[PDB]
RNA sequence: GCUGAGAAGCAAAAGGAGGAAUCCGCCCGAGGAGGGGCUCGCGUCUGAUUAGCUAGUUGGUGAGGUAAUAGCUUACCAAGGCG
């Protein structure tokens, strides 16, 4: 597989280098985008999820130099994901890649926006009161404030996780403008 | 590069964008185009019921000064200069 790598390297300009990919951006959907420009022998991504989202760096083999050409020429301005894709030229490039996918595919643990992310809560608000209005609302599995790391206030964010996607839904839309005691709360699913 | 006869000395810099590639820059020079600053020949209204004017005035040197020549400025010398 290393032998991808290096038969890239050999040949000079089978490299392309993909810039800004998307979070949800994955290596099999990089080779689908860059396979209609010609066979790609490999796909390199870099490994920055540790949740969905990605580092927006990558590489890309192909058999040749010319479609290599055509594939920095034609792609930049792709949107994928809702993020768009520079490819101007890489260095000749790098297929660690199954080691990448096989710790994306593992590391990858939750699954579509059934977490809710909260702006604004107060710096009067508890763990217990994200605990109350989670439970209140639709029905709830864990309640977390982000407090300062350095000494511990809650510089006021923080998170649920529901145990429905309708109830993130419901959570998102009643809460946000809301008032918790002081300053106003935006939620998004997250 | 500059000062100076030489001797000698003196003088500069800035990072930013991008994964890279590179691009925009910055500092010191050398040209060019264009834009300016000066100088001069000639042309540029009437009145003699306005006939003398001009003393930094017109020259010269020295010292300064200007981006640059220059009474541009100043001290001294010459008495010029316009009609």
């Amino acid at each position: 597989s290393s032998t991808a790598s290096s038969s890239s390297d050999g040949e000079g300009a089978r490299r392309l280098y993909v810039g800004n990919i998307p979070r949800n951006l994955n290596n099999d959907e990089l080779r689908t985008i860059v396979e209609e420009h010609g066979a790609i022998e490999i796909a390199e991504v870099m490994y920055d999820k540790y949740s969905g989202r990605s580092r927006r760096f990558g590489f890309v083999t192909m058999k040749t130099v010319e479609d290599a050409n055509a594939v920095i020429e034609k792609l930049n301005d792709t949107e994928i994901g809702g993020r768009k894709i520079k490819v101007n030229i890489t260095e000749k490039p790098l297929e660690g890649m199954d080691i990448a996918t096989t710790q994306a595919e593992d590391s990858q643990f939750v699954e579509s926006p059934y977490k809710v992310y909260i702006g604004n809560l107060a710096k009067t608000v508890t763990n217990e009161l994200l605990k109350d209005f989670f439970s209140e609302k639709g029905k709830v599995l864990g309640a977390k404030v982000q407090r300062t790391p350095g000494t511990s206030k809650s510089n006021g964010f923080g998170f649920v996780s529901f145990s429905s996607e309708e109830e993130v839904e419901a959570a998102i839309q009643a809460l946000n403008n809301s008032v918790l005691e002081g300053q106003k709360i935006r939620v998004n699913k997250a």
